[PDB]
């Protein structure tokens, strides 16, 4: 077994698994990227919604003050 | 010739190596900056929460002092 | 959740980043193998071209020694 | 800032990413190259070697021929 057999043997390996772990480790990002992301918005939603409860309870209570002045 | 692979191998642990370190060195932070980012949107719900049972105390009084009141 | 996402993550990272550190720390460990034994058997052949190149050397250095002898 | 926490993040990695993958290449093209280099040069040595042995080869069987013809 030539030296430059076995050289050139373990270049097309490594060309051909370098290849496949590109591959796999750039879907795996996306997807771990994507769990997150999701739990991103999810947590934006729950500050967006809390956020109108507060403001919500702040326009009824300039309401019933609007109503207590005439009273 | 021998000589060629003894010096490869010696250079690639070398990288590896250093490759490793630098590696776990940066995830590590960017799972810590993530971590604060999370923590204060925490804090920020946290903190609206306790701004609208706040409000709501309020409106329940107010609308209690709105009835006895005639 | 954000923060219990995080954690999940990262801990399918410590996962996986383990294993893979291993699939290639024992691949690469392979492949420096075959290059070494090949690069054995290679200094090798060399080692035995060169004392046949003077295996047939002193041949002749006899030969010689015979057809002047003898003329 | 959670989304743009986030997108920071995959910015960071995708750049990263893209020069430990340029990096690598140049590395392993370049050991390679080595390698082959040494491999070359050994494999030289191995011919100019087996053409030295047959060289005198086909003198130690003419000049038997020699040895056969006087004697
Ligand atoms: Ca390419
Ligand atoms: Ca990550
Ligand atoms: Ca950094
Ligand atoms: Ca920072
Ligand atoms: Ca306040
Ligand atoms: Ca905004
Ligand atoms: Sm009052
Ligand atoms: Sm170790
Ligand atoms: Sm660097």
């Amino acid at each position: 077994p030539d030296l430059t057999a076995a050289l050139r043997d373990v270049r097309q390996q490594y060309e051909s698994v370098a290849a496949k772990n590109l591959q796999e480790a750039e879907e795996w990002y996306k997807s771990k990227f994507a769990d997150l992301s999701e739990a991103a918005n999810r947590n934006n939603d729950a500050l967006r919604q809390a956020k109108q409860e507060s403001t919500e309870y702040r326009r009824q209570v300039q309401s019933l003050t609007c109503e207590v002045d005439a009273l």
